[PDB]
């Protein structure tokens, strides 16, 4: 029996594996955070009433979802010293599900594949264009309390893939481990230049979804690549956004970017 699809039925659309054969480690699939050890806010409970708006669609100025200007365009692109946090629309909002400030909720919208690397094990890339912009995927599993997140990557060996990361807003701070339990996003590949920008995004909980968009057109078979340091277009004091490993070592970064550091940017503990 061939897994035809890695998210087993649980995304928008299909995501196949290559080479034909072989299989990236057993996962739990999530399309979405779940609560993890340590948590202390459900990510799927609704936290925000939403906005008032149901006569008119949502526009700045008269929709409390958009008090920082539209977040995406009109073909849901992202729009674009303190960063403007992101609200999307949310299930309580009585505006249609046409609503322009809805894009991360609506889930995937491209076929990608997992993909065996040269030398950087599993990847994702795109199997069609993505333009520049466009929401590709989150970064969904266990949401872990700090201490959790302590007593994991304190396991950590030394050939295990490193998935927890870190998101600190200034502070709010979310820790998404999707290891055991998480999405597709699992499988991005660290790159020094990346192609993928992450934007926390606030739905129905306080709980960020880690969205990543495009960053640049990104055209058929490109690896999706995102920066582990969080640094990549990160241009205000507001959010880092860390992944996290265990152990001294400085692990070799294999992206092949022109301005490559050599090595992969964890936060070690
Ligand atoms: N630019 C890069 N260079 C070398 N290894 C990388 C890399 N980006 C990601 N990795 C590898 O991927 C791990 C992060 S999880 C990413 C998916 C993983 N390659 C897998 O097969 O499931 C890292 O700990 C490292 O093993
Ligand atoms: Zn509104
Ligand atoms: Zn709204
Ligand atoms: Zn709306
Ligand atoms: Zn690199």
């Amino acid at each position: 029996t061939e897994q035809l699809d890695v998210a087993c039925g649980q995304e928008n659309l299909p995501v196949g594996a290559w080479p034909p054969g072989a299989a990236p480690a057993p996962f739990q699939y999530t399309p979405d955070h779940v609560v993890g050890p340590g948590a202390d806010i459900d990510p799927t409970q609704i936290t925000f009433p939403g906005c008032i708006c149901v006569k008119t669609p949502c526009l700045p100025g008269t929709c409390s979802c958009l008090r920082h200007g539209e977040n995406y365009d009109d073909n849901s692109c992202l729009r674009d010293k303190y960063a403007e946090p992101v609200f999307e629309c949310n299930v309580l909002c009585r505006c249609s599900d046409h609503c322009r400030n809805r894009v991360v909720q609506k889930g995937l919208q491209f076929h990608f594949q997992v993909f065996k690397t040269h030398k950087k094990g599993w990847g994702l890339r795109t199997l069609e264009f993505i333009p520049k912009g466009r929401f590709v995927c989150e970064y969904a599993g266990e949401v872990l309390g700090f201490s959790e997140v302590q007593r994991r990557i304190h396991l950590q060996t030394k050939s295990d893939s490193n998935y927890i990361i870190a998101i600190r807003e200034h502070v709010m701070e979310t820790f998404v481990d999707p290891t055991y339990i998480g999405n597709i996003g699992r499988f991005l590949n660290h790159s020094c230049e990346p192609n993928l920008l992450m934007i926390p995004v606030r739905i129905d909980s306080m709980v960020p979804k880690l969205a990543l968009f495009a960053a640049k057109d990104i055209v058929p078979e490109e690896e999706l690549s995102y920066d582990y340091s969080g640094r990549y277009l990160n241009l205000t004091v507001s959010a880092s956004k860390e992944r996290l490993d265990h152990g001294k070592l400085r692990k070799p970064c294999y992206c092949g970017a022109k301005s490559c550091t050599a090595f992969l940017p964890f936060d070690s503990s």
